Parts: C-alpha cells; structure tokens; sequence
C-alpha cells in the first residue's frame, strides 16, 4: 500500500499541536520543556528565560495552519519579550534561534513588532563583532552592557549570521548587518591553506587559527551552508564562489571511504593528513549542502552513510567512529539533521525516496522519544526500549517537525521553488500568505 503523504502530514501536525499544548501547560514563556517531568528549563541565561521554544515554534505553527497557536505565541512575544537583560548570551545560538525565529515569524505575519525585536537583538549582538579589530564576534555578550567574553571561537560561531543579518539589511534598508556578517567570513576564507581548507578554531582578537583541524562537522558546518545560502538569498557572487571552492576542497581532501561508506573526518588544514576518526550525527546536514551546490551524487553517497546508521541503530548515534561505523556515544540530542538533508535533496527533483527515508525517521522519533508532555532526547539508544532523558531541545520546534511537514504536506502556504531555510530551519523566503 502506497504511503498517503497527506495523511502523514496531518499526523505530524496533530503531534506538533499536542506538543504545543504540553508547552503551554508546563512551560509557557520558558525556554524549553522537560516533557517527562513536565517542567521547564532555561537555555540562554539561568533563571531569565526568553521564551526560546515558543519563538522557535512560530514559523512551524504558521506553516502548519495552526493559526490560533501561532497568534498566541506572537501575542506573547509582543507583550513580554525583552532583551534588555544583564546577563551573558551565546552570540551564535542567540542569532540562529532568536533573531532567526523572530525573522521567520515576521515574514509569515507581516507584524512590524517582530522585526523591531529581531533588530533590537541583532544590535545587541553587534557589540560582540565590534569588540574585535577583525570583526570576528566574541562568543558571549552581555545583552544589556555589551561586555564580551571568550574569544576562542570557531567557524560556525563566527560565520552563521549572514542569512539572518542579510535579511535584516534587506528589510530595514541598513546594509551594516550584511556587511558585518560577511566581513567575518571573508577573514577566515582569506586564510585558507594552499589546499583550500580553513582550520575550525579561530581567535577573535589575534585573528589566527588556534588549531590545525579542518572540519565539515561541529564548530564548522554552518559556515559552509551560509556561503551557499547568501548566494541563494542575496545573489552574492563572492559567497557563490566561496561555497563551491570550499566544498570542492573538502571533497578533494576530507572525503574518505571506510568499509565502503563515505565519511568526512577532520584533517590537517595544510597537509591533509587525517587528524580524527569521529563523525557526529550533525554532519548529515552536509549531504543536503552537497546537493545544493551542484554535487548531488556525492550528497546522496553521504546521505547513504547516515541511512546505514538509521537502519542499523534505529536512531542515528550522536557520534560514530568512522573506522568501524559504530557508536561512540549512547545518548542523543533529538537531532534534526537527517530530515534536514532529506528535505534539501528532495527540493532538487522531488524524488520520493527522500520521503520514504524521512518517514522512517519520523516514525522512529514517535517510537522512541514520545513522553507524557512532548518529545524528548534519549539517554541510551542501545537498550530496548531506548531509555529517555528529559528535555525537548528548542531546535525540535523549528526543525524536524517542519522538515517532515514540508516533505509530506505540499502545503499551499509555501512557495516551494522560493523556499529558503536557515541552519535552524527558520524560513527566510517562500511564505505564501493566505
Ligand atoms: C555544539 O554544536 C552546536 O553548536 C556548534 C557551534 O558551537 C555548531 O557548529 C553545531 O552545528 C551545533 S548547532 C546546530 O545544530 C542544532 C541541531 O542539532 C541546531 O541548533 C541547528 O541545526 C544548528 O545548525
Ligand atoms: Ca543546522
Ligand atoms: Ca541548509
Ligand atoms: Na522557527
């Protein structure tokens, strides 16, 4: 019997609404729900929540036609959400989750207050860039005072701003946001080695690399996405060039096969010698990026490595040893990168194979992570049943439920040909208002 995709989309929507009801009941205005205990936790600043999961959920709610829920969230933001807070926030997370979540909600609704708040927050983050003579942001900034801390940063945390900041520039008319984000990326690209790689670790004050490890994985990953995404969103010719150059250097020097499967271990950024044996689950994003930049066959080959992990382990292990293809960790973060890749590859030619693979992933989420008041990260994927931890990460609200729904629903609320997603799955182009 063929899959009824519209029925599966309706199930995703029903589950998302049910989870939202749990958030309203147990964690209203709080950063994250802990859906096993039915409690909440803070994310950015302990004891000073910023409605994180509410903000992350907004564009998903709108796309699903959960309009009353969307409006309840928007109305909470407009009455309550302030960033004039004497506490330290991690610049990268604050941008991709809160700036991006407010921007997607603004684009869906047209509500100027959501743009005002996104821009206020971006101006607070700008102080972290201004505190470096290179324009490389410090990792943490005090939202009220502008004081910075921790300049020992990385490509992801200096280079995952251009989509949100560039959209701010388009909407506001002020080019400063785009320019600030692009300058930080150019800095590290100008320090590529002769083999075209950057080390992942960079110092905001010296402007120098602080390791020799090139990576496609955690601490690097979304830099490479945002090069392509800036071409797609803004027509930026430098970023188009840089995206393809970086990926082809990675394919030349980091693509390695182990037991017949493609992986991308870390390598010395100058010599290409392999310097690690781990790959995280989060690297699955790269299968989709490979397709986006015109390397679809290679993207499908990399997706197949993660499809192997899903078929073998049920849930993709949080980290594996590439030399054995086995888990290095037993816990998970309820991670979204596999359906991320499936959606991105599916947007190319609508191949039903990607729907089939994402349906496995959704059903496995239901079979493993469902708790009393929502969906939770896992303690141990090796027990039967898999044991649960007690946390719904904020990204769940923006990412995998949206990915599943976009893959299955063919919703008229999205122009699929114009759809653009941030690394947190915030929709930055493609809304079709009702
Ligand atoms: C620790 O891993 C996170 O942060 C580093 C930067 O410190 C990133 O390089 C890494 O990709 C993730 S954030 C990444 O994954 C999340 C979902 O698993 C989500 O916030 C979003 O997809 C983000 O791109
Ligand atoms: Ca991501
Ligand atoms: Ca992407
Ligand atoms: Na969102």
């Amino acid at each position: 019997t063929p899959e009824d995709w519209k029925a599966l989309a309706a199930d995703v929507r029903s589950e998302f609404q049910w989870a939202w009801q749990g958030y309203v009941a147990k964690a209203w205005g709080k950063d994250e729900i802990n859906p096993v205990s039915g409690t909440s936790r803070s994310f950015f600043i302990e004891g000073h929540d910023l409605g994180l999961s509410l903000v992350e959920a907004l564009d998903t709610l709108w796309i699903m036609g959960l309009d009353a829920e969307f409006q309840a969230g928007v109305d909470w933001v407009k009455a309550n959400l302030s960033f004039d807070v004497d506490g330290n926030a991690q610049v990268f997370e604050t941008n991709i989750r809160l700036v991006g979540g407010l921007l997607s909600a603004h684009l869906a609704s047209g509500d100027p207050v959501l743009l005002a708040k996104a821009r206020d927050l971006a101006d607070r983050l700008a102080k972290a860039f201004e505190a470096s003579p290179h324009g490389l942001p410090w990792r943490y900034v005090n939202l009220r005072t502008g004081a910075v801390s921790d300049p020992e940063t990385n490509l992801a945390e200096i280079g995952t701003y251009l989509s949100e900041f560039g959209v701010l520039s388009q909407l506001t008319g002020e080019r400063k946001y785009f320019d600030m984000a692009k300058r930080a990326m150019r800095h590290t690209l100008d320090r590529r080695s002769k083999i075209g790689l950057m080390a992942a670790n960079i110092h905001a004050m010296t402007g120098a690399f602080t390791s020799r490890n090139a990576s496609i994985d955690v601490y690097a990953d979304s830099f490479y996405e945002y090069l392509w995404d800036a071409w797609a969103l803004f027509g930026d010719e430098d970023c188009k060039r840089w995206a393809v150059e970086c990926v082809d250097a990675q394919l030349a020097h980091q693509a390695k096969r182990y037991d017949g499967r493609l992986w991308f271990p870390m390598v010395d950024f100058e010599t290409g010698a392999v310097t690690g044996t781990a790959q995280s689950e989060l690297a699955a994003y790269y299968a989709g990026l490979l397709g986006q930049v015109g390397r679809k066959a290679q993207g499908d080959d990399y997706l197949a490595s993660f499809t192997y992990l899903q078929a073998t382990f049920g849930v993709i292990p949080e980290s594996i040893d590439v030399t054995t293809g086995q888990p290095r960790r037993k816990h998970t973060g309820l991670r979204p990168e596999y359906p991320d890749a499936c959606l991105n590859l599916w947007l190319i030619d609508r191949d039903p194979r990607y729907r089939r693979l994402a349906a496995i992933h959704y059903r496995e989420m239901k079979a493993t992570s469902r708790a009393a008041f929502g969906y939770t990260a896992l303690k141990d994927i090796t027990t039967r049943p898999m044991t649960q931890d007690d946390n719904c990460p904020g990204y769940w609200w923006s990412e995998q439920m949206k990915y599943y729904y976009l893959l299955f629903s063919d919703t008229p609320r999205i122009d699929y040909g114009q759809l653009q997603l941030s690394t947190e799955a915030n929709v930055l182009r493609g809304f079709r208002k009702v």
